[PDB]
């Protein structure tokens, strides 16, 4: 297979200064005509030009109006256009071509495709190559000027970045209209649509210069009232970037659009971001609630890329963390402060720890900047995203918000207008640092390490108190397990937030500070320090870490009733889950493989029990707070801490676990579950498309996480609410009666009932489709049969392939049935799937990644289904290099 090396990137010898394209969409073709006003570079050598162009199809091609014949001063395989060195010319010139493309066969919704009646692009990364012939990488900037043409009446609505300049009639039912995008960018953030769209829009004025900048966000006809709370988003985010970073737009106009068929989440093309429709479109009629967070996310991501990615982008793929990393922590500092609730923090944190984690112990482990790649649409992870996020984070808490401002300042105007690398923005970092310690001998070269070293690091601890002396240490060493990346590993500049709390009181000790470990092992001191204290470590969890906190379960109990930090009370919780988890699971197994008669289980602690019942009896604790302390640790974050894991065994410990905790407190969580209804299910801003209460929802949240558990738990008459809840005019309320009802005959009913709501939007049925594929059922093999048939059928809408497999992938008893038969369901849609869309098609492998942390028989199933699908012919690229290097042959 091709590899690329981050060690071997170089300049291009040559230049492309303006782009200048006339995209003719027709039914059967599109036709696309480009001039590339071309130079020379100081770093050429008399090279051929060669251009990525894939699949296109050439009508004509010259260089200053003389035409070049394949064969004869070119060459062309449907990936690579040469141009021999001898008709390359070593001053200014233009290069033209003509190449016919086919959005509505274009089933990999990469170039530009057609999705329904919409033709849209997607470019990022490798994308643009499909439209036309261009030095397909991100160093390559230039200006656009963009005529789109097509049909009037199917396409009324023509857009492209940047400024319409003109819109003009062309015979025969035709019209066009031409763009201008006066700032240079890469090819990555090129964008076109064309479709029966409608709009709202509004008027926005930049704080700063006054400026009036227009606001449209798109949708096809049916879905013009969704897009309200988008743009309220889209307002926030403006504001947002004006208010903490002091940043404005910088176009006169900012259109945002929804598609239907999309590969992720939405593309932040200059002037012109485009979106998954499941990540801009909401009603509240019509949608569950998470639906609000995650548009509020994914606008803001997008609107923050103007700046972290756009106005600074990157200078090559391997940076790729640049952007997404410090876009991620840009947008995560955006949803903290506009729904001020710790479940956005805590949210992030259980995502990373369970997703990301997982992907740094598997055999895809690589650090946020890779040393190497095949297909760069591999290189779009958790790891580059998440843990990039918390590496971007870091640096803010090492600084405090002054000094974080000042180096992101440093970087942002050093690097405008301009590619950068990841030490760009450690430089940047480094110059805050120096002025914050007063300094200028003070360095992060070390900090670097984050960027190149795979791997999560563990932190542990040790502490003593000298009663005599009030004085306390704690003790602390870091470790990171060597893998293939680095068989030495290094340590890291590892920032940890602290507090110390009284266990007598339950009070604050010290204000709070940051520890900066640099060493393998170093011993911190405070004096004054007036009782033995229970620590707080990683308060806002600190650093992406493995967090060893040794405490008992009695201290960690204290600090989650009494703790002032939400992560630390969650994490104490957590590690009390993992240690019983742990003993029971260890317990079980132990019982199956000895074919024991009878044998003991470790209840779960009485003084926890205690206190979870203390929290939710709480009036003043947090709602969504209470909804992470009532559920275990997600299945991904536990599986990190077992090797040879049975499945099997796992769920049984769950069980168990639950079934304590319930037997306690079941009549609490149904108390609890009245007495949330009035203030969760209130309709106060239900009419209001732009204003959400995120308290309210995450009240909403715990009533239907209770729900779940007195379902299963078959609590006396708890049919009976979940009839109620049925009739709630909140999705999130109806489809959990769904879900819910699967311990229950009920559920057919409820399946029919919830369907004949969901079927008339797109996106509620897709939702719908998830609520069914993650339903707890024994028959869940036949329903997902029956999804197959009766609704599902031959989609290619990538939402509807993802509704209905994925979260049954997540069911831990029946996907990891003992015979196989989810593995090789799930590889047959994968195989299926990559026969058109092939970036599909390895999110679809999500399940394999964990696949050498299993039982050695369920070992053996995955790998035999990973090695047939790596026999399929024509395999794509994609799915070959990600099966590849999970299965250790790359
Ligand atoms: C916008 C973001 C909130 C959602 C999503 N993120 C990921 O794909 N994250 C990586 C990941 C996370 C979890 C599991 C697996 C992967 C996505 O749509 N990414 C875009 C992107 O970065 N747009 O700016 C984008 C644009 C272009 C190509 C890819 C992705
Ligand atoms: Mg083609
Ligand atoms: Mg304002
Ligand atoms: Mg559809
Ligand atoms: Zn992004």
């Amino acid at each position: 297979p091709k590899i690329h090396y981050r060690k071997d990137y170089k300049p291009s010898g040559f230049i492309i200064n303006n782009v200048t394209l006339n995209i003719n969409i027709h039914d059967n073709e599109t036709i696309v005509r480009s001039v590339l006003d071309m130079d020379i570079s100081k770093h050429n050598v008399g090279e051929d030009l060669v251009f990525d162009g894939v699949g296109l199809k050439i009508n004509e091609i010259s260089i200053n109006n003389k035409k070049l014949v394949e064969g004869e001063e070119y060459t062309y395989d449907n990936e690579f256009l040469t141009i021999f060195s001898k008709f390359v010319p070593k001053s200014k010139f233009a290069f033209s071509s003509e190449v016919i493309i086919h959005p509505e066969t274009n089933y990999a919704l990469t170039g530009l495709y057609k999705s329904k009646n919409i033709i849209v692009s997607q470019c990022e990364a490798t994308g643009f190559r499909r439209i036309t012939f261009f030095i397909d990488r991100p160093d390559m900037m230039a200006k656009y000027d963009v005529t789109v043409t097509a049909d009037k009446e199917k396409y009324p609505v023509l857009l492209s970045n940047g400024d319409k300049v003109n819109e003009f009639e062309i015979p025969g039912g035709r019209h066009g209209a031409r763009f201008n995008d006066p700032h240079l960018k890469p090819c990555y953030l090129f964008a076109v649509v064309a479709g029966d769209l409608k709009h709202l829009s509004a008027t926005y004025i930049t704080k700063y210069t006054k400026k009036k900048v227009e606001l449209y966000v798109f949708s096809e006809e049916k879905y013009v009232s969704k897009l309200q709370w988008a743009l309220e988003c889209l307002k926030k985010s403006m504001a947002f970037d004006e208010d903490y970073f002091g940043l404005e737009y910088d176009l006169s106009r900012l259109n945002l659009v929804a598609v239907s068929d999309f590969n992720v989440g939405a593309m932040e093309n200059k002037g012109l971001n485009i979106f998954n429709a499941n990540s801009l479109l909401a009603s509240k009629k019509n949608s569950i609630d998470f639906s609000y967070a995650r548009i509020l996310t994914v606008v803001g991501h997008e609107y923050f890329h103007n700046y972290t990615g756009n106005r600074v982008t990157l200078r090559d793929w391997f940076q790729l963390t640049l952007k997404e990393g410090l876009t991620v922590h840009r947008e995560n500092l955006f949803s903290e402060e506009m729904t001020k609730t710790v479940t956005t923090r805590l949210s992030h944190v259980d995502l990373l720890r369970s997703v990301q984690f997982l992907e740094d112990s598997s055999p895809l482990s690589h650090p946020i900047r890779p040393e190497s790649y095949v297909s760069m649409e591999n290189f779009y992870t958790t790891t580059v995203y998440d843990k990039g996020s918390e590496v971007m984070r870091m640096y803010l808490t090492i600084l405090g918000e002054e000094y974080y401002k000042k180096g992101f300042d440093i970087y942002i105007k050093k690097n405008d207008g301009n590619t950068a690398t990841c030490e760009d923005f450690n430089y940047a970092m480094e110059q805050a640092y120096k002025m914050k310690k007063a300094d200028n001998s003070a360095n992060l070269n070390q900090y670097l390490l984050w960027f190149s070293q795979s791997g999560t690091p563990h932190v542990s601890f040790k502490y003593n108190y000298d009663a005599e002396k009030k004085q306390y240490s704690i003790h602390v060493n870091q470790y990171t397990k060597p893998d293939e990346n680095q068989k030495e590993k290094k340590p890291l500049f590892i920032p940890i937030s602290v507090g110390l709390i009284n266990p007598e009181n339950g009070k604050e000790m010290i204000s709070q500070t940051t520890l900066e470990l640099t060493k393998e092992s170093d011993t911190f001191v405070f004096n004054n320090i007036a009782v033995k204290p229970i620590p707080s470590l990683f308060r806002g969890f600190s650093a992406p870490v493995y967090i060893e906190d040794n405490l008992t379960d009695e201290e960690r109990i204290l600090l989650l009733k009494y703790d002032s930090d939400a992560f630390v009370r969650y994490n104490s919780c957590t590690n009390i889950y993992m240690k019983q988890i742990l003993m029971n699971y260890n317990e079980f197994l132990k019982a199956k493989n000895e074919k024991l008669e009878s044998f003991n289980l470790t209840p779960v602690n009485a003084q926890f029990i205690d206190a979870i019942k203390y929290l939710l009896e709480d009036p003043h604790a947090d709602a969504g707070f209470k909804s992470y302390i009532v559920s275990l640790p997600q299945d991904r974050y536990i599986i990190n801490f077992v090797s040879n894991l049975d499945t099997d065994v796992l769920a049984d410990t769950k069980e168990y676990i639950y079934k304590q905790i319930g037997d306690k407190l079941n009549d609490v969580y149904y108390k609890m579950f009245k007495s949330l209804e009035a203030k969760a299910d209130d309709l106060t801003y239900f009419n209001d498309e732009s204003h959400v209460d995120f308290d309210q929802m995450n009240m909403r949240t715990l009533r239907n996480t209770l729900l779940s558990l007195l379902s299963k738990a078959q609590y006396p008459n708890i049919l009976n609410e979940i009839i109620e809840h049925s009739k709630s005019p909140y999705p999130s309320n109806w489809l959990t009666s769904l879900s819910v009802s699967a311990y229950f005959d009920k559920y057919f009913e409820l399946y029919d009932k919830t369907y004949k709501l969901s079927k008339d939007d797109e996106l509620l049925l897709q939702e719908w489709l998830k609520t069914v594929s993650r339903s707890d059922r024994k028959d869940i093999y036949e329903i997902l049969k029956k999804l197959e048939n009766e609704v599902l059928k031959d989609s290619k809408n990538p939402n509807d392939i993802r509704a209905v497999y994925l979260p049954f992938t997540n069911n831990l008893r029946r996907f990891h049935d003992i015979s196989g038969k989810g593995y090789k369901l799930i590889a047959e849609v994968i195989t299926k799937t990559d026969k058109f869309n092939p970036m599909v098609a390895t999110q679809l492998c999500e399940p394999f990644k964990l696949w050498n942390k299993l039982d050695t028989k369920r070992q053996e199933l995955m790998l035999n289904e990973m090695n047939t699908m790596l026999q399929e012919p024509n395999i794509s690229n994609n799915l070959k290099e990600y099966l590849l290097r999970l299965t250790n042959k790359l």
